[PDB]
């Protein structure tokens, strides 16, 4: 109730840098690297003026990683004994990412502090990270990441409240009187799914999903939260409320280990869904990482519905959801490496496609200046302008939504998707561990070639057809809000027939090569065949002008979705 406020001299590290997605290390790090946590919590709180700390609120919460509610209690304790007025933390420690982001905007926050690594998994012997958020929701940008990592670089003492401690599992107000201090600091525990049902409940019609889920007549859905965050979402909104049966929630317990393997969501990862899906039993699987900003969507039978096509359809039917109804279209936004997919369905329904190089700051700035209902990720990221992150659980209810409205299956949506629009056959080749000169010299040559003035026209002969490059560069991105120009972010072969191959390099150990094939057809002999034969032309003609086996001597890359 009443604590000393003390000050502890410390050594500063060189590595804590806050990326774009949270400080990572190994729970070993944060445990034994003597003050490693206490440091960079310290860093960032010293980047709000002391004035305004006693009117600043952070939300504070995590996806369940083992050490978690260790590290909530110490943001605690340095928030305290810095004059920070409040934390608003989730109960137990928990809280999803899209509920972090929700909870900032509904109270004003100046910002948040999310425990999560994210599909790193967790455990003693797993990882841990530490994201810093601002005041609209979303991730901290490079300008306060780049103050935060000069102070952590310097950091030699900390405030902190060393014997504080907040009980994170009653709900309700703490209140803590530091000694010395005249105003107070207050924790506010909350539940950890109320702020952002309370959201979804204004975007979505509840009613109608209620009717869809419940009764004997209703659709059947398995929902894989992975051993994660989003497990108490799904079964409190999902089951509770909306009425769907409790055998739903699969696997909707957050663990601090995940339950040993990793949430990261694909279908070798998530297969634990994917056998239940393979029944035939259920209409409607989903499957979400860790932290709850990413999913994938399956079908009857475990028709897979990969997330640069999702992304279309709910565009394709967005209308079936409240808040597009209310809010209209400001406008669709794609990773480059996104397949287009959705750019057919913009096309179609004149609405501006923003093709941004990876990364959320792209994505939020469109939203901040109205211009970006709904964007997507070929890596099973699929968000709305109703937060400044992406929502898993979200895309969950917009095709629930857009079953009810629809009344087919979710397979038959996509043949109908496919034969009206054409279907943007997807695969992504994840080359990892590659040996960094061998992979820079692949990307350097090819550029090269790319950029001679005879590129443009070559053509290229296959099993059947002739491709043709209609434009070759490096992807270049001059944002139209912040003005900021991110260059070199992938080599593009932009084929006459809508076809794309990119190449990128992975910067989060070695070097790791992605290879994006976009094979587009419109024949409906073509638009049902397997996808990896279409896509096996281009995969041949991606890896010849690379020479990707002379630089980088493999023959098949480690991964394909
Ligand atoms: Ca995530």
């Amino acid at each position: 109730n009443m604590v000393k406020i003390v000050t502890v001299k410390t050594q500063a590290y060189q590595d804590q840098k806050p990326g774009t997605s949270g400080l990572r290390k190994r729970v070993k790090v944060f445990q034994s690297s003597a003050n490693y946590a206490e440091n960079f919590i310290q860093s960032i709180i010293s980047t709000v003026e002391p004035a305004q700390r006693q009117e600043a609120t952070l939300v504070v919460g995590g996806d369940g990683r083992f050490y978690m509610k260790e590290a909530i209690q110490l943001i605690a304790r340095i928030a305290a004994a810095n004059g920070i007025g409040r934390l608003v933390i989730g109960q137990n420690g928990i809280l999803s990412t899209p509920a972090v982001s929700c909870i900032i905007r509904k109270i004003k926050a100046i910002g948040g502090i999310i425990l999560t690594a994210s599909h790193n998994p967790g455990g003693p012997n797993g990882d841990f990270g530490i994201k810093f958020n601002i005041s609209n929701g979303g991730p901290a940008p490079e300008a306060i990441t780049d103050k935060i990592f000069q102070i952590s670089k310097t950091i030699e003492e900390y405030a902190v409240c060393p014997d504080l401690k907040v009980d994170l599992g009653v709900l309700g107000k703490q209140q803590f009187d530091l000694e010395n201090k005249f105003k107070p600091f207050t924790v506010e525990i909350v539940d950890s799914v109320e702020a952002y049902a309370t959201m979804l409940r204004s975007i979505f019609d509840f009613s109608a999903l209620k009717e869809l889920l419940s009764g004997p007549n209703r659709l059947k859905i398995r929902i894989d939260a992975m051993h994660g965050v989003v497990g108490p979402y799904v079964k409190k909104i999902l089951c509770e409320e909306l009425g769907a049966p409790a055998n739903s929630a699969v696997n909707c317990v957050p663990l601090e280990d995940f339950g040993g393997h990793h949430p990261g969501p694909n279908l070798t990862y998530a297969a634990d869904l994917v056998e239940t899906m393979k029944s035939g039993e259920h209409d409607f699987g989903a499957a979400f990482d860790g932290d709850g900003d990413r999913n994938m969507i399956l079908g009857k039978h475990g028709f897979f519905v990969n997330p640069s096509d999702s992304v279309a359809v709910i565009a394709a039917n967005i209308f079936s959801i409240p808040y597009f109804q209310q809010t209209g279209v400001r406008g669709f936004a794609r990773s480059m490496p996104t397949s287009g997919a959705l750019d057919r369905v913009a096309s179609a329904t004149k609405i501006a496609l923003y093709e941004t190089p990876t990364g959320w700051k792209f994505f939020g700035n469109l939203m901040d200046a109205s211009k970006l209902s709904l964007c997507g990720e070929e890596s099973f990221g699929t968000g709305s302008d109703h937060i400044r992150e992406k929502d898993g659980l979200w895309a969950v209810l917009a095709w629930l939504s857009i079953l009810a409205t629809r009344k087919q299956s979710v397979e038959d949506i996509l043949k109908d998707h496919w034969q009206k629009y054409g279907r943007n056959f997807f695969t992504r080749y994840d080359y990892e561990e590659v040996e960094a000169e061998g992979a820079n010299k692949m990307m350097k040559d090819l550029e090269a070639l790319m950029f001679d003035r005879s590129f443009v026209g070559k053509q290229f002969s296959a099993n059947d057809k002739v491709y043709t490059v209609e434009k070759a560069d490096n992807f270049e991105y001059s944002d139209p809000v912040d003005g900021s120009i991110s260059r070199n972010q992938g080599l593009r072969l932009i084929f006459t027939d809508g076809s794309r191959i990119v190449f990128r390099l992975s910067g989060t150990a070695g070097a790791t090569i992605r290879l994006y094939i976009d094979s587009y057809e419109k024949d409906v002999a073509k638009i049902n065949q397997d996808p990896q034969v279409m896509l096996a032309p281009l995969i041949s003609i991606a890896l010849k002008v690379s020479q990707l086996q002379e630089r980088t001597g493999r023959t098949a890359p480690t991964v394909i979705t």
